[PDB]
């Protein structure tokens, strides 16, 4: 019986079989609800578009979120999600499958057990487990040392381990990612006289910051020159309509929150900061390991010369004598669900299954004394 | 039991059988009252004549429309107008088969109420209906996305259908039609030395204007054209009574009124503007669906180069990279007719009528709640 | 030398002088231009008319608004009023007295740049100020911590201001005022058989508008009324030309608009649910004290029955043991110009002026590092 991983993000869904090393289905995790009268009778209609048929009809649709920061908000809809992935993405039976579940770490206990609840009454799954996204970032680069900063849509942590052991009290998570920068972007363009306010807006805004963005490595000198010449950045882009929007200095100037979450009215500090913190809450002797292993993973840190941009940053930092290496290897988009479908292959994990008896003996509570 | 298809406009009346696809009676909506004394005594007179036997004595009638602007301004003869419909021209009882009607958007709510009552209570129909002109449009042409530009004798409206959903908050509708273009040629014929005052007056200037009127590519060229060589726009016609009419640049310079209100005297945008303008009210997604599929409707839309003047003036207004395409196709005069009946066959339409019962238990204010 | 307070909204232009609490001289923002033939030689004419003088003789002239939602979209007309307001309002030569402006926040830069050269190469003022609108509307008040829920012609934003600091992360902005109100009641007149097209009958809806209307405080119960007994809501209105027309339900269907943006079609959202995501977005200790300061400014909330409406809306929002307290001064029609006023006679401002020297150094772009 071969598990399926399925990887729940904020902004996208992962899905697929175990033993590939890419996902099979990724669809954004969107619920569509119509807003105007039907008239044509004769044709067909849906109370609600979930995923991709959602975002082509998107005109005449509101569009919600079911997960905000990692948390479930919504279950009516997540349930909704979830179905689809099931029978109409991958078509397989979910009655005869072990799932393996993802989840961000410091979240709460209800999360764990309403979605441990949903899966073995709704679904009747056989058996079931849920494990953290950073283990399975580090699983997929076959290290067991180093600090992985995984960065999504709605949250963004870093998690140390150090030859098999994980420090809780080093762990560090906050709540800062693409949909801030997306809205930064969206506050930026109305200096130059571009106005998005609807939620398909929103989209083609995210389409322009995932196509036309890059990290500067001198944020001032960039901003300097952005005045004798601007016309080096200049870009232009084609709105769905016919129009054509000028993008200058915005392309560097929105994932610069990143490294300055003042910019956006946020007091938390930044990732280069975070990062620094949460290596020197380690002890003494891992901290010349863990400093030349650092692992980036998520979407979000996909921009150009966001490893330089890091490696600069944290010299800066460490002690003159110490060598820093950040790891950013391609395809780190679905670098959690390639972790997923390797760990799921192992021999030795298949006693760490959640069976339906252990469940149905126990309760929704056992998810916590035997998953992580 | 076939339903019974009737078109009510400003200056025609359309009525069939559902499930054909050409109405089977069509005739003008006039009202004739005599006006001279009756002396020969052993004839038969009438106090009213209704349709075509109005059309052919006109000499000593004087003739009303009792509707204007799609607006029902008499009773009394709309009622004489339907009955003539129902036992003349039909000769089929109204009291065996329902009744599909058509009516203009945004018009007053006690014109349906008073239609509704008039249908129940004199005629007493079993079940009736009330849908918009454009809706059938549409449906006529076997499309559920599009933007359909109708234009009658007494309303011009657009209206843009989206996959069967209605954006009600982009409806135009303006009032200038096939009524002004004949009080225009009225006008133009006193340049040349010719009066009509009287309604048979009218009636042969329609006439003309039906037969000898085109659409110019370029308006000032032409205009300057018509000085050095008005011979080849020349064209003879003949006056019932025999004389011999000479028509020149009033061949195009009567519909140019459509693309420029201003030359009647009035303030409302063209037809292209109002055609941009609702478009432009829509979603930034569904436009570029709505600008190909451009759907003309009505009779006055029946000139010549209407529809490459109609795509040459959108092309100047759209951006450089959308594709514009006009469908102007045959038969466009009774495409509201012809999409009614196709409606009415409909297996899934024969649960939104309104029956007696309903009617009788709600009153006359039924129709507002079910029909949109 | 006494400055000069000039208020340029979307609909009306107010200005005078330093230290009054009443502005001198406020007039509509209007440019008409004749659309007919002058025939009567002997007397003379004018190419455009600004102002009291454009309102009077509409029935002659097509009337241009220089600015669309805070923006202004042609600037010859905005240059003529500015003269008009300088040499036929005021009679004070501009060249002797600073000039204080104001604008809305979340503006293009362009647009503060034009004002600037404007104001300093034509008239060549000696000293000139640029403020947000909601911060002379807080100084009006004699406060320092409050919201401020500005709402014009043409924008309505909101601004959170605690002890002299303000929240630019939490300042929202939406394009949703009078204008579009007029609108809702020129499509709601079409319903009894009126109809308004031309722009001094759009004049006369907004008259009936700013008469007739009123809020009410329970929308579903209100409806329900308006058909068992409508007589007590009906209001006789004596049209220009002396007809006389019925105002029934529209009385307070028109301003439901304002907690409903989904009767005009737009997806943004109402007035007091944008008020609670502005006091939301800051810090929790402040949100006390900014739900007892909420502060009502704009020709737009001077409706009745506003304050009590908001207050019940904003009490089923917040916390039960929180204190709710909606301020609605009389005279709030023209509190930008009494807080303008205020602020241009402090003896501490007079260090805050941008001279003719700076800005010749500088450029029109010294309007941003200095003005906030
Ligand atoms: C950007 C888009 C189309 C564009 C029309 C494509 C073209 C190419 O850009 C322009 O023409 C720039 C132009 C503009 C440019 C410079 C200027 O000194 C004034 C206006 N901007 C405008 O007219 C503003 C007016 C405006 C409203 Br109301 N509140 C606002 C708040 C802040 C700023 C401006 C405004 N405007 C119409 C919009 O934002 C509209 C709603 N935006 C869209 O539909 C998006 C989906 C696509
Ligand atoms: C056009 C018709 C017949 C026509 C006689 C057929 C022939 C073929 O056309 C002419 O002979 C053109 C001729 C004419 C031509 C050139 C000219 O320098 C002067 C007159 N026009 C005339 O005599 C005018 C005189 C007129 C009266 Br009073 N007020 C008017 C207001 C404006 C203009 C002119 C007038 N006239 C007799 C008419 O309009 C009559 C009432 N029209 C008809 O009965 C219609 C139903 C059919
Ligand atoms: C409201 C005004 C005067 C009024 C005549 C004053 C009087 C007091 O009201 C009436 O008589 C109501 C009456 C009417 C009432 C009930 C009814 O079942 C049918 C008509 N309405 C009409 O005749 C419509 C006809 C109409 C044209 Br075309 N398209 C329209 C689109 C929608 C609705 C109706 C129409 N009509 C003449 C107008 O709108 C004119 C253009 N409006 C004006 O000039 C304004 C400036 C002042
Ligand atoms: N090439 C890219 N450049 C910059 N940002 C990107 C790129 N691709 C994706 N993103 C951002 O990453 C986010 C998707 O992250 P993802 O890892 O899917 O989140 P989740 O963990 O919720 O699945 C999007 O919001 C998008 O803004
Ligand atoms: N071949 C044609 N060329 C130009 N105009 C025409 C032609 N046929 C009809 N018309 C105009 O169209 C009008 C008829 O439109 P119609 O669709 O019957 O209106 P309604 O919607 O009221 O029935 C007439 O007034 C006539 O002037
Ligand atoms: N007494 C009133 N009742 C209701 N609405 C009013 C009243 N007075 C003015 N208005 C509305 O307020 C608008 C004027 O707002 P104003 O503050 O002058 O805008 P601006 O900020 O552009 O100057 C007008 O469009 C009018 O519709
Ligand atoms: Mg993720
Ligand atoms: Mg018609
Ligand atoms: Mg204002």
């Amino acid at each position: 019986a071969v598990a399926l991983v399925v990887d729940n993000g904020s902004g996208m869904v992962k899905s697929g079989l175990a033993g590939d090393d890419a996902p099979k289905c990724v669809f954004p995790s969107i619920v569509g609800r119509p807003k105007m009268p039907n008239i044509m009778i004769g044709m067909e209609q849906k109370e609600c578009y979930v995923g991709d048929e959602a975002q082509n009809k998107r005109g005449i649709l509101t569009l919600k979120y079911p997960i905000e920061h990692g948390i479930v908000t919504n279950w009516d809809d997540m349930e909704k999600i979830w179905h689809h992935t099931f029978y109409n993405e991958l078509r397989v039976s979910p009655e005869e499958h072990p799932v393996l579940l993802t989840e961000a770490p410091l979240n709460p206990k209800t999360n764990r057990e309403k979605m441990t609840q949903i899966m073995f009454e709704t679904f009747d799954v056989p058996a079931m487990y849920v494990s953290i996204q950073a283990i399975l970032s580090l699983y997929a680069s076959g290290r067991t040392t180093g600090i992985v900063l995984d960065s999504g849509d709605g949250v963004s942590h870093t998690v140390p381990i150090y030859e098999g052991y994980v420090l809780p009290h080093a762990i560090n998570r906050i709540d800062m990612a693409g949909r801030d920068l997306t809205y930064h972007m969206m506050k930026l363009f109305t200096e130059r006289g571009h106005t998005f306010t609807t939620t398909a807006e929103r989209e083609i805004v995210r389409d322009i910051k995932e196509k036309l963005c890059y990290i500067a490595m001198d944020y001032d000198e960039e901003l300097k020159r952005s005045e004798e010449h601007s016309d080096e950045i200049e870009e232009i882009y084609e709105l769905p309509d016919g129009n054509l929007i000028t993008v200058g200095s915005e392309r560097f100037r929105c994932p610069e929150a990143l490294f300055n979450p003042t910019l956006i009215g946020r007091e938390c500090p930044g990732l280069h900061i975070t990062a620094y913190q949460s290596i020197m809450k380690c002890d003494i002797d891992i901290r010349k390991e863990l400093y030349n292993n650092i692992v980036l993973s998520g979407g979000t840190t996909m921009y150009n010369n966001i490893g330089e941009r890091l490696t600069k940053e944290m010299t800066n930092l460490a002690p003159s004598s110490m060598k820093i290496k950040v790891i950013a290897p391609p395809e780190r988009k679905y670098s959690v669900w390639i972790g997923g479908s390797i760990l799921s292959s192992l021999s030795t994990f298949q006693q760490m299954w959640i069976t339906k008896e252990e469940y149905e003996d126990s309760g929704p509570s056992i998810v916590h004394r035997k998953c992580f």
